[PDB]
RNA sequence: UGAUGGGGUUAGCGCAAGCGAAGCUCUUGAUCGAAGCCCCGGUAAACGGCGGCCGUAACUAUAACGGUCCUAAGGUAGCGA
């Protein structure tokens, strides 16, 4: 199925417009433990 | 205003050229001499003037931004085929 992208009416490049689109934003994950790992309640209980 | 210097003329000293004092003259004109101009600042509802180039962002585009040259200063608000 289709994808409703950000950049309305992409002209030239058909692949370097989507690279800035939030489909290809940088997925950064969370640490544990690690500079930024506070729980407050974890996955269970 | 006329210093100072130069020239003409001639009483005279030299039988020669030549020099030549006073006086009268022709000329040069140092000195003294103000505003103005140059110079110093001001004033634009005084006359007037009020920029180029070159890049630069999340496809493209455009450039908020940056570089550099020049000017007395680079046109601001408002409007604008």
């Amino acid at each position: 199925s289709r994808y409703q992208h950000t950049k309305g009416q992409i002209k030239d490049n058909a692949i370097e417009a989507l690279l800035h689109d939030p489909l290809f934003r940088q997925r950064v994950e969370k640490n544990k433990k690690g500079k930024g790992s506070y729980m407050r309640k974890g996955k269970h209980g």
